[PDB]
């Protein structure tokens, strides 16, 4: 309750790089606030954001009734760098969970910038982790026609996992008290540093690292309904989805905004609402 009183009942962080992902990030935030009456604070990885986004966030905060904070954490010099901006952004999602946030914050949830929330996120804050420092949803198996693209069901990953789930990194709850209690941050940084000496390792950096460490840094497998993506999940399970991720479909390669408008009926409503707020602020 000290964390809830000082920060908020729900604390969410995200990362966005590019005007398209910033546009989706405002939509994600509006979707969270339309589905909760609990207090919310959004945390941003500051250095990737545009000046316009950072100028607009106080307007979003006053319109939607949320608190916010910008975190600017410098990549430690000892730790192997990522030349590709995509991989550096993935590093910011998983390698610094213990240092991005204050010691007074007990829990934080990563929600992808391209996500659409359809649930009260305080349900994830209250979800029992049974001692795990973090919880991730598994990758769906329900869309049977995409089995050939489930790389984790054969080869390296099938042997490595021994039947454990291969989790998606679009959404994850981190019990920061337990993550700190376990030294998970230091351990994830040292494993990443050693593994990344091979440039063929950790292809999906943010996702592969926690899945690789799940025998020593436990993952609480969240209910499947916490994360639904069309690529892997059946149409039939969309009605149960608490959140939607617009993940890439390797079979169709359909553009991001087309996936958003086609799959999510309320997407244009949030987009037009944020554009209406922008026009209202611009005149004044
Ligand atoms: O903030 C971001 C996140 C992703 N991308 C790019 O968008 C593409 C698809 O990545 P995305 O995260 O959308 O894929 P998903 O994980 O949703 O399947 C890649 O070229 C990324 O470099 C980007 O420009 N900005
Ligand atoms: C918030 O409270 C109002 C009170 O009238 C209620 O109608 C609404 O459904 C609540 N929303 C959530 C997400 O709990
Ligand atoms: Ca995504």
């Amino acid at each position: 309750s000290v964390s809830k009183t000082e920060h908020a009942e729900i604390n969410i962080f995200s990362v966005a790089s590019g005007h398209l992902y910033e546009r989706m990030l405002n939509i994600m935030m509006a979707s969270v606030m339309h589905h909760t009456n609990h207090t919310v604070k959004f945390w941003f990885i500051e250095q990737f954001l545009s000046p316009s986004f950072k100028d607009f966030i106080p307007h979003m905060a006053a319109e939607y009734g949320f608190k916010y904070e910008m975190v600017t954490y410098k990549w430690p010099h000892w730790l192997r760098q990522q030349k590709e901006k995509q991989r550096e952004i993935w590093g910011y999602k998983i390698l610094f969970l213990d240092v991005l946030f204050p010691l007074s914050l007990d829990k934080v949830i990563f929600v992808d910038a391209d996500q659409i929330v359809r649930t009260d996120m305080y349900d994830l804050v209250e979800h029992p982790l049974d001692g795990a420092p973090y919880g991730f949803a598994p990758m769906c198996d329900s869309r049977v026609e995409m089995e050939g693209y489930r790389f984790w069901k054969t080869g390296y990953w099938a042997n490595y996992l021994k039947g454990k789930p291969y989790h998606i990194s679009a959404l994850y709850v981190v019990d920061l008290q337990r993550f700190r209690e376990l030294a998970a941050g230091d351990r994830l940084r040292q494993q990443y540093h050693a593994l990344s000496a091979d440039p063929n390792s950790l292809a999906n950096l943010d996702q592969d690292l926690p899945n690789h460490m799940q025998f020593t840094i436990p993952i609480a497998t969240l209910p499947q309904e916490w994360l639904w993506c069309e690529t892997w999940c059946s149409d039939e399970t969309l009605k149960d989805a608490r959140t939607i991720d617009l993940c890439n479909n390797p079979m169709t390669k359909e553009p991001k905004l087309d996936r958003a408008r086609r799959q999510v009926p309320e997407w244009t409503k949030y987009d037009e609402e944020i554009a209406e707020l922008a026009r209202r602020v611009r005149e004044g």
